[PDB]
């Protein structure tokens, strides 16, 4: 309706450096095929990118623009087809099915097993249902849903993240195909393998929750650190075992509840007593001495016992037991001060530049709207798709050696530190005095 | 309190965390991230689920609880699912060596006993070894971060 | 200028709540959430008096 608007929408602005060093604003078209690109994969691609050696984003950027391009043409792609994009859209509520589906699922058989919002309104029915037609029938029906739910939610996936434009070998690298194919195979067991397959399921709790994603890597961040821990605690034990059997052989009777002698010596051969300790010292708290015959004072080892006792508790217990949970604290810690540093960096800098916010103060451009639109990164992917698309012959100056630059996989053209608006200006005015 | 019942003045002692900022920073360090606590319970959970499933499928013999009746001395826990799981999620949880504890003793001569131990140690420094560990870990986190804050 | 004199009437309790638990926007600074309480501020005023 509005000429000026639709001129407007379409057309976008960058600023560029030359070979001179000399900072130049470049104003192109948008090409059509930029806007098929969807939101979800611009997000992640913002969140996603890391800071390289040099601490600019800028390379991860240029190296996603060619998949961010054939990202927008099997989207067109996709939206040409009317029912599978209707399908993609609808992902987010396949997998939350899905995951309410095997929820309920495995809350039936842990409840009845052995046998023989709407969420309110879904659980009623169920209810309804196992009244009706019996713990069996309703699991397998909801066993069918979860597997029809789950086929559906794969098929989205795929079309929407369009892994596959990649090509088939990078779809089988994507470690989350895999884990819905493995997620497909082990409901396809529980339908009919067995009921308590569908217990696995309940792992996708993981997946769906951030939080707890998070938490398990508080863990599998430094789990190598904490295998080591164990690997020593075991040698301790090994060594404790060692001096036992050659020493304290005697006080190792432990009582036995045979099925249809009460107490049976545990240290006859070495492997015996080291499965011994580590086994009971290892899950008792005061350590290895509370299995351990209570000695007497009249006895002639009896200080012996109480050193041996107490070294075990003091070393073995004491320390590695806890040195293992310091390592998750200062996992934990470190995993905070990482997520802390990023949400900063990604909050208080310019994307492509790497500016400073507080540079910007108290001037005529300020740092939103020197982000929104002066140094958009989203404008630097559209310029860069128009210089693809662009016939060579059609290509003009800034053009010509932006196309050159991406050719001799240079990266001098984006801006670094350097802002038009933040020196331009004065730059200009310190000039013109000199003048 | 005043008609009710002299016991519902109990709940008045609450107050105190109203009155003191100090208790109330204290409990913020686990109400700031009770999510991450909530969700960590619910992954200990699904691990005694699955531990609770193994044993009814292997170890169901070995689930005898003793029990004070008032007025048998021993009775079996795990011939039902769910009252395995229950007795699991109860004891090995409440108790410091983890399941084992409950379970009947294995011997040496046994042929399943290499499996006990083996069930025994893994239920100890996966449920909890780790899990117990990472709830403190988040408190931890949680009160650095409130400190830092 | 001359202070207006509804503005005596301001207690002190509500200018510490006021100083201790206005945060700072996205921008950085506190303008935003004062200028928000004035209102409620003057009204404040009123009702002491
Ligand atoms: N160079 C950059 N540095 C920092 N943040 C950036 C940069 N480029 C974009 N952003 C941020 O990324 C998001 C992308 O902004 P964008 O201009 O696409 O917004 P939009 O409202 O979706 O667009 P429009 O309304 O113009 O169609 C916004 O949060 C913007 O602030
Ligand atoms: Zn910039």
């Amino acid at each position: 309706e509005d000429p000026l608007a639709y001129y407007e929408n379409h057309t976008s602005q960058i600023e560029i450096v030359r070979q001179d060093r000399s900072m130049e604003q470049i104003v192109f078209p948008v090409p059509g095929i930029c806007q098929f690109l969807t939101e979800e994969t611009k997000h992640r691609l913002f969140t996603t990118t890391e800071q390289d050696e040099q601490g600019s984003k800028v390379s991860d950027f240029f190296d996603q623009s060619s998949f961010l391009h054939n990202e927008m043409e099997w989207q067109r792609k996709l939206r040409s087809m009317p029912l599978i994009y209707w399908f993609s859209r609808r992902m987010t509520l396949w997998g939350s099915i899905s995951f309410n589906l095997a929820v309920f699922i495995n809350i039936i058989i842990a409840f009845f097993y052995p046998y023989m919002s709407i969420r309110p309104l879904i659980v009623a029915l169920i209810l309804r249902s196992i009244y009706y037609l019996g713990i069996g029938p309703t699991l397998n029906i909801l066993g069918a849903l979860n597997l029809t739910n789950k086929i559906v939610f794969v098929v989205s996936f795929v079309g929407n993240r369009g892994t596959f434009i990649r090509g088939y070998k990078a779809m089988v690298m994507d470690m989350e195909f895999l884990y819905h194919v493995g997620y497909i195979l082990t409901s396809v067991l529980g339908l009919f393998a067995h009921e308590l397959f569908y217990s696995i399921l309940l792992f996708d709790l993981i997946y769906r929750e951030e939080t707890l994603f998070n938490v398990i890597k508080s863990v599998t961040r430094n789990g190598r650190s904490i295998l080591l821990t164990a690997l020593l605690a075991l040698i301790l034990v090994y060594l404790f075992s060692i001096v036992g059997f050659l020493f304290l052989k005697d006080d190792f009777i432990l009582e036995v509840d045979r099925l249809p002698d009460s107490t049976e010596r545990a240290c006859d051969t070495l492997l015996m007593c080291i499965v011994t300790v580590m086994n009971h010292g290892l899950r008792n708290g005061g350590g290895v001495g509370d299995i351990l015959r209570k000695p007497s004072k009249d006895e002639s080892l009896f200080p012996a016992r109480v050193v041996y006792d107490l070294l075990f508790f003091f070393i073995v217990i004491i320390i590695v037991l806890n040195l293992i949970f310091g390592v998750i604290i200062d996992t934990f810690a470190d995993l905070r001060s990482e997520k802390q540093k990023k949400e900063e960096i990604l909050k208080t800098t310019c994307f492509i530049c790497g500016l400073e916010r507080d540079k910007f103060d108290n001037k005529t451009v300020s740092f939103e709207e020197h982000i929104k639109l002066e140094h958009n990164m989203w404008n630097y992917l559209y310029f860069i798709v128009l210089v693809r698309v662009k016939n060579k012959t059609d290509y003009t100056g800034p053009e010509s050696y932006v196309a050159q630059m991406i050719k001799n996989k240079n990266l001098d053209w984006f801006p670094r530190m350097r802002a038009m608006s933040l020196v331009s200006n004065e730059g200009e005015g310190e000039q013109n005095e000199i003048r």
